[PDB]
């Protein structure tokens, strides 16, 4: 009842990747129900960012996802109250980040609180080199453990030079209000795109699509 | 004289080890390489009955059996009639480490299989050993080239009796026998395995599995 | 040169969250830099009681508190007058994940210490979030060189009630101010962390830490 | 609790099959050592799939923690397990995506210790410090053993020196077992190691292999 078809979203985003602050403001639209939303993203301080703005794209909220009926849609049954997400990302060259996110909404906006860290990426690594294309499209498998949904994905970013950086998060997603229904096994298929930017990354587009599906044979 | 054929046999034998037991497991079926189906019938010979749960195994049991749209090249196809091998590393969440090889090859209308499969460092508590495995959940495999060969990267979960997953996290490479096989660009594979049927100690066991690739969205 | 005196003070704020919780841990301790130890009386200032293991913070509240045989470069040492910068990660067999950094300098007879810690999705009934932790067991940390900066790999284990053990794997990147300070070549270090003291809620804390640096067998 | 029957100068009978990327191989090895000196050496030699198209050090921590010293204080899970023996069962997860396992069946007949090993390798990269040979030795290192479900567990965090002295990060978890009842579980210890190649041929054929292991409790205690 509480979400409508065409929402609004701001974020603010503050971190630290390899002893780099930043904040980032953000303000948006997109579709709920049809797992579709974009946003214009602006560096407030930490510009020109040394590292690569694709590291950041993931942590900037699943209620824009389309949920089929016969599962469960945990995000959007969360709200009005909103929810919380934190996150890990492992990449295999020891670079790891951690991150959250407070969702909450009022009227037609979403608000999101998110926190980003990184620590341990190679100097002449592609993500302190800048050598990251973008994210490859791929599937979050979620499920519930320790009595909290939880999210695990098998990530890839493309490379400059026909190769691939492996990343794996593993998230965890927790409904602020009490009594709100964990979902079976389900499937999230996602893509995110960078659309616009200038030269250093201050200023930047992001659009995401997210679906999910019981997977082969059922999606 | 075209190598795959829209109707094609699977002879399987696999030889193994996990946590100390030998066993022997030969198979026989048959697959639809374009639809991406397979199904085969499993023959415990040696080391029956089974200790750990036969959930482990069934990904051992080949991707030319994988509907591949024109838009992705299909390497496996394209490897044949010489054939293929693939190395694989399965790691659970628990410690439990499998390694397993099979080296297929091909003769008229049959793919043959020599598989070897090996695992160590299972606990005794765990879910494997105490055979509390329902099934594969569906998952998708993200293959992509690592060094000239094709790779292939998967987080799956096993389901669990008592409404809980156990994850198991895979890497596979896949090396044409035949030089000049064009690698193919990153893509996706989906599929699904399901045991059909099975005796009480799994000596006698019906397989099935069904694999998808496809770009992943927007694309279908 | 280095201008490390026998004894120092050490002068700390940390600030941080664990799975949602923020908290801030003031500490006051002095250290003998040369023998390798150190002990501080911690605080929490903000987020009192914690609602999670205290043990998991204990690594993050300087290796100048290392004590290095004459046959290996002395990093620490030698990264002041100016200080020096760790990074870390510690990821859990459970998957909880934390992250944490220190910047050190050094003002007379005190080093100061800028700690920040974020944790991440430790499981509500694992030993962290249920406090079944007991200590952190004697380890070795292994530093070695990767792209250039002194990198420090350890497999660490948290005691539990009933004596049981919860695995940590942490990394380490330390980093001079300075320019041009000389690369250690692989050595060894062993530590013990005892926490000595602590009030029923943890909130007031004191920590002890011993390190020695090794060149491992047959040397040692 | 019970008479070992090891005499502090040991024999050692070996035989190794395996396969890594692949390549099949057997590798013999007679050897002695001082299982209280915790020190031990073996002559080996490749039977089968000579030339090894791998390094050789991958697999010099499969060719036995009865040669490790072990002071009083500390239970000795290795020498009690004797004379019936034990087995390890070991995985080795390289950080380029090589992945190994191994195992060895342990048994001791009179003077001699007796060890049947399996080892196989998974996933080297054509191009990686194993299949192109740039290993030159592994630095020392220190185990932790500990009781994980109910058995005395090994874990480490190794490193190989490579040409061009980078590093290459390897992981090992080892599960060890006593063939008979009644062996006693230690509590949480550390076991320091050095592996060392003290002489090879051109091809690694044939390959002189020690180790010196010796247990202790961390610090200050040590
Ligand atoms: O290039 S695709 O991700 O639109
Ligand atoms: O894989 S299907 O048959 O569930
Ligand atoms: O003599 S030892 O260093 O192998």
């Amino acid at each position: 009842s509480a979400i409508k078809p065409d929402m609004k979203i701001n974020l603010r985003m503050e971190g630290n990747v390899n002893g780099h602050h930043f904040v980032i403001d953000g303000d948006g639209t997109g579709k709920p129900f049809e797992g579709k939303q974009s946003m214009d993203l602006e560096v407030k301080e930490g510009g020109p960012l040394p590292f690569a703005f694709d590291i950041l794209t993931t942590a900037f909220n699943r209620v824009f996802a389309e949920y089929p009926d016969h599962i469960q849609d945990y995000f959007k049954q969360s709200f009005p109250k909103g929810y919380s997400w934190e996150r890990s990302l492992t990449f295999e060259d020891g670079g790891i980040c951690i991150a959250r996110n407070d969702i909450t909404m009022e009227g037609d906006t979403f608000y999101n609180k998110v926190r980003f860290h990184g620590v341990n990426f190679p100097a002449n690594g592609p993500v302190m080199q800048k050598k990251t294309l973008k994210w490859e499209p791929s599937t979050e498998k979620m499920y519930v453990r320790d009595g909290v949904l939880t999210g695990d994905i098998t990530m890839a970013l493309l490379l400059e030079g026909n190769a691939h950086y492996r990343c794996d998060s593993r998230t965890t997603y927790k409904a602020k209000e009490k009594g709100v229904k964990l979902p079976g096994y389900h499937l999230v298929d996602h893509c995110i795109e960078i659309l616009s930017h200038d030269k250093d990354y201050n200023k930047v587009k992001l659009y995401e699509h997210a679906v999910a599906h019981s997977g082969l044979p059922d999606n």
